[PDB]
């Protein structure tokens, strides 16, 4: 019954030396929002949420810390239910430091929290940004992507709808041309396309053996859309990252829009809520890979969430879906010390997180308060 | 710590003085199946299954338990998984008793364990197997039904379908004159009816206003039949007490079938499926309360579920579901020392389960290893 | 591996002293087709089926019994789907004398060789063909009915949709004051009315509590018209009398069209498809009602038929359906002694079909071998 | 004539020499439960049920037997349906003893009893359990198939899903470059997939000629995966082993799941039933061929009940399913002696089951009571 007494906050940014994108344009700038809850017994928790630093700051420091100082850190379901009324993303965050405290003071991991791993490994993709600001961008992103081959990685991701299509492929068949068939390729459209865009697609998925899938070609305005396309492509459709919880994916499972479904810890409702996502999926019949661009701390929740993941296949091989890891310059992936090898994640086993925020990252990235365009 | 060593069993007998029951006949004995995991550490837990007592026995003694002795008793959710292939039954005892040793060695209440509770009081409503092997069956239920409101009870459930429209209709009609309008009444079918059948209840439905719902009018079978009758009844229909899990519980919501779920702990996979079920419904938008006819520690269970589970409406006071409570002849109802108070359960609040087994119940119902009926 | 050997047939003819009749007009005879299947061993069979003399005639006499001559009795499945194929009436009349040699043959009844009954005891509902012609048809008919309730019977049906609604509800009316609440009355259109006619009864159902169903209300051009209706009416809907068999009940069935099924042994394709189209009723939750106005011997199958049957309910003394028992002048009632008392039939027990042919009733009636207008 | 006076236990236990498997796991053993039902007269049938032997053991001598003692043999109907409740495995055997005494006792065999065989023979396809536990479980696999092969099977099934699809394609190609077009090859996947992992298999399904169907690609929680799936590849698609009755299949078929049922008899409720489904299947247009992997005396009614069915098509020598023939290490296999010549059985004609239980067989593998795994 061990009371929350302070709550430190911690906005993150850092500018691009090299900008990057998808289909939306191109990213200048990271940032992350780190929060520490300490209780009345010195036990502390960690969380991280991502959006626009000064709406951000403004909602812990003059609301939710407010709010939480005094309250029983035990009391996780209720408190994040009420702070997700005020910001969703905060509310995330506080989910994610509680459950810190909870594994502590119960003296397990965790996983153990959850009742215990089902894996200690989970694989992982590397994920590009591949447009850049250039006319060279196709031969920057094939030397990128080389780059990352180089490390072992053995399933990629790269972004397609920004430009023409006959300009996308241009890039995926250079990209086709170097990995070859060994590895897997995920194509992401960022909702640039409508169906029959998006299908255009299909003659070359139609030859070529290692697409992963198609992730989200088309916006989720209309549902019926999803289920038409993915009932002509040959290759899987992923999508829901932006999806703020269950009840969202559920109409979109039931009219097959999608084969897997992507909840992001950060955008949802925190990591009880996120863990019924995955749950929901197994539930229906259909796979689940988190989205994780931005994350780092939440993204160690997910891998944690995998890990307690029953399989989704009977494949001896092939039966836990892999999750979502930024490869493009970013330091926050340092505010944990846990790096993939070889495409493969091993889960810190420790009570706790099993791991520790690296504080030179937190004070070398202080934010300085002030707008950034 | 929590090595499995040692695990006991308790098959419990009760021969019943006086045979109730409803549309599938009459009920001669109660039964009850208690086990107790025990840990290297001396942190036990306990479980309870409910199924034919020579058969449930054999499976645990030579294939259950000794699949445990030496596992880790906190890979609950594996160990779990792979129990549910030989016995879903076993798998929900099982699933009790890892709950309770993960609990205590967390230093904290199950509630707490899962997240914390949203309340600390839950209704529950009185059930009676009103059918009685007699032909003043009738006013032995009314009088049944008069000593229990004397307790306070608001809300209670009786059976129909198993005579004629006609006689349930004369039970019900002697009930609504002696309860009145103040109590709810629950009316369950067990599944006895098809549509046109349920529809009959229709114009009494049209006059009354304290029907809570209908319960089980239709089986399962043709889901299809379940949203008709729901689009025509002016009662709710709640059901499925008999679904194995989530995923059976998904098509039934998808296709608008139910107003209210009922999973029962001890039939679906154990208590992290039961509460993955409510988690469900509230998804769904759909209502959710327990079956838990047979059961006193899976009906703990239930409730510290259901005080986990965040409100179905908006109404200040009228937006938790209650649970039900056997009100018949049977001992094994003080396996757990917890009864309500004016229709009302108060969750015990203390370490593990927050209560004892009463090992003199334990020890006065053992099975005395002789096959019935 | 008994041959048959010789085949008799018995065209039989009555002209009705009083014509009456339904919505398509009135009856002015009634008629019967007998055969007789004898085999080598001297076991018997007899068969019945019901169409228009002359050409049912030459049916058997030019193709059927030639076929069947030196054939193998007991390939009974065989011999039945080739004949089909000819004429479906006839059809079911050879399956019917091919199963009393089975059940002689095998030394049992018929309701053995089919595994035994549930029940020797089946329920029948008297059967009017309301219309007369003569501006006092309404008082006739109530004194018919009115007849055939002092002999017991409980349940009635009479026919309505040959005359405006309002003329039809003058009829109704005087039959309700007649016969009272305690009676069940079913109400029977021939297919009369389109959606909108059909629910103009709505009205009157809203206020009758004794109203068993509404039968065949629609053509079933438009089953979906049927589901409509269905789901608007208080009372149950049946029909499917001029269905042929078991295929083309399932898509009536697939879309909710019928609360109740009403083949017709003479009409589908003969005894076992009948018994398929009952036990197709129960798998898909509905019930099943024989049409059986033209049959004796037939519908004596019917009788045979339901008391193998599997109970519809859970409801101790409402779980099998009604068969229909035409009370109208027809001396071929009298082909097998076997008659209701009080509404219900006792099932004979004995080897065969447990009863003989009446040879006065079938020399009485031979047909003479004109054309009959 | 046909009361039950005795019945007689056969529990028996096989220990594989060398295990093979699924995408489930590997087989360690094989068991069988057969049954000896007798009568007064002395007329006796057998039965056979599969499942755990300590239960199955404890749920006949202690409840089914009691129960059936006294009872009349011939009313099977009544007394398969009540044991359903307690047992459906057990009912299954029981339905088959009866069946036999039935047709003993009208002195014809089990098809006659069903009103006469349509065809004399049934093909099989040869069934192989492909997985061994071994880094040459391919090239053993390729062996075992050209082993069965040179005995004139022209069909097989063989197992995929239970590893990486790359590594099951490279199985199936060693397959089809030995066995070639001629061959029918069925590829069974025990529910590993999903629908986007099992439509990588249509990139094969485009370029193969020789494909019978795709068995159990997902498992039967989303009926709406199995049509969408159905209209996307180049192959039939055939399951629902694990359906317990007709009333099962009904919106399995009403939604166009499947082109091909697969009920076992020994997993429905009883012989008659079993025959229901496939006469299910007819009516709703879609083929029926039974699942038989354990079973011996099983699989004979199951080719029975398919000499007793209609064709499914009007193609001269190409409108009867096969049978599934179990063709691993397997003693149970001679418990009846039947077996296929060049792939098709021919159905024994005597009275009764036209054939006798091997003693030989039943007496060498006699359960010795100990509990196994």
């Amino acid at each position: 019954l061990v009371k929350i007494v302070r709550i430190e906050t911690f906005p993150l940014f850092h500018r691009l030396e090299k900008p990057y994108g998808d289909a939306n344009g191109f990213k200048r700038y990271r940032t992350c929002y780190l929060i520490r809850i300490i209780t009345e017994s010195g036990i502390d928790g960690w969380g991280e949420c991502v959006d626009w630093l000064p709406a951000l700051h403004v909602g812990f420091t003059k609301r939710i810390i407010p709010f939480l100082l005094g309250k029983q850190a035990g009391s996780r379901l209720s408190l994040v239910r009420t702070i997700q009324k005020w910001h969703q993303r905060a509310a995330s965050a506080v989910s994610m430091a509680l459950t810190e405290i909870a594994a502590k003071a119960a003296d397990c991991s965790v996983c153990e929290l959850w009742g215990g791993r089902y894996r200690e490994e989970i694989p992982v993709y590397a994920s590009f940004q591949s447009y850049s600001d250039s006319p060279q961008w196709i031969s920057r992103s094939v030397s990128n992507v080389e780059a990352q081959l180089k490390k072992g990685f053995e399933q990629i991701k790269v972004k397609i709808g920004g430009t023409s299509f006959k300009e996308d492929v241009r890039h995926i068949n250079a990209l086709q041309h170097t990995a070859g068939s060994s590895i897997t390729m995920i194509l992401d459209a960022n909702q640039s396309y409508d169906a029959a865009a998006a299908f255009k697609w299909e003659r070359y998925f139609s030859e070529w053996t290692n697409i992963g899938w198609l992730e989200e070609p088309l916006p989720f305005d209309q549902p019926q859309d999803y289920a038409m396309l993915r009932s002509r492509l040959s290759v899987p459709v992923a999508g829901g990252e932006n999806m703020k919880g269950p009840a969202q994916y559920v109409p979109l499972l039931s009219q097959r829009c999608l084969d897997i479904i992507q909840p992001d810890v950060m955008h949802v409702n925190g990591i009880d809520e996120f863990r019924d996502c995955l749950q929901l999926a197994r539930y229906f019949g259909v796979r689940a890979s988190a989205h994780a661009y931005d994350g780092s701390l939440s993204r160690l929740y997910a891998l944690f969430a995998q890990a307690c993941l029953p399989p989704w296949s009977k494949m001896k091989n092939d039966h836990i879906e892999p999750i979502e890891w930024d490869v493009m310059e970013n330091p926050f992936t340092d505010l944990v010390s846990l790096q993939p090898s070889k495409g493969m994640v091993h889960i810190p086993k420790g009570k706790g997180i099993g791991t520790e925020i690296n504080m030179e990252i937190v004070n070398r990235y202080k934010w300085d308060g002030s707008a950034y365009e």
